[PDB]
RNA sequence: GGUCACGCACAGAGCAAACCAUUCGAAAGAGUGGGACGCAAAGCCUCCGGCCUAAACCAUUGCACUCCGGUAGGUAGCGGGGUUAUCGAUGG
């Protein structure tokens, strides 16, 4: 089930696409080299967001730590993506 | 000469993009002053599509890498259409 990419949810969504972004950069960079990490308030995407690691090793490493965490007055939620980003589907 | 189309001109006259100053706005943006990229309606109207915005209100717990909720504002200089209008090539 261990991927690249993370998926965490439940995440406030007035908080603006590029500040969440430059949010979550200086949190996870804590375990990993961040290669890029998608976001958008998009109806169907909103109070979501995607980690992409440039190791799987650091990715797990993110997921067993944080679950539940308290971020912008809301729990966070991790879990593994199922399939990976067309950077790394290759 | 009207009416409706057309724009290769004359001739007069009209707005005014970027930028900057300033105010209103969360923002997109708009207003005025300066400025002139262009414009045959770059006069005006959000009715049809598109794009830009997302502060609040309701909507949503959602696995993306075409994008994509409502609502609301914006854009007429994004097209579409409605309406008003100037010149008049021995002009069609
Ligand atoms: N009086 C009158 N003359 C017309 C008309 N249509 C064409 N012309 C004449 O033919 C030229 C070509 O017009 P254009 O290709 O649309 O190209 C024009 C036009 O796109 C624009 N322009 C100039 N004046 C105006 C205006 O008062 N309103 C608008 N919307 N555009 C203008 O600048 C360009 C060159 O300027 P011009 O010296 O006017 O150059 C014009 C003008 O001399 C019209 O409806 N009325
Ligand atoms: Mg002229
Ligand atoms: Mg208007």
């Amino acid at each position: 089930r261990p991927n690249h990419t993370i998926y965490i949810n439940n995440l406030n969504e007035k908080i603006k696409k590029d500040e969440l972004k430059k949010s979550l950069h200086a949190i996870f960079s804590r375990f990993g080299q961040i290669l890029d990490i998608l976001v958008s308030r998009s109806l169907k995407m909103r109070g979501q967001a995607f980690v992409i690691f440039k190791e799987v090793s650091s990715a797990t490493n993110a997921l067993r730590s944080m679950q539940g965490f308290p971020f912008y007055d809301k729990p966070m939620r991790i879990q593994y993506a199922k399939t990976d980003s067309d950077i790394i589907a290759k």
